[PDB]
DNA sequence: TGTTTTTGATAAGA
DNA sequence: TCTTATCAAAAAC
């Protein structure tokens, strides 16, 4: 299988900035990973869908 | 088992 | 401007 883009960790270290109110699309560049896949990650509620 | 796991854009509701 | 799951596929082998 392909490798777990944030480097565990990692998983700490953004869990921590982002609930410090950092924006993830700011800390997806940074580490670069795609927004959509710290949403994934580290969610939270409610505004929601589907497809691609 | 030429599979898999996992990303990441992207529709999508909100 | 957000969040959410979907989904095609990259990346690993």
């Amino acid at each position: 299988g392909r490798p777990r883009a944030i480097n565990k960790h990692e998983q700490e270290q953004i869990s921590r900035l982002l609930e410090k109110g950092h924006p993830r699309q700011q800390l997806a560049i940074i580490f670069g990973i795609g927004v959509s896949t710290l949403y994934r990650y580290f969610p939270a509620s409610s505004i929601k869908k589907r497809m691609n």
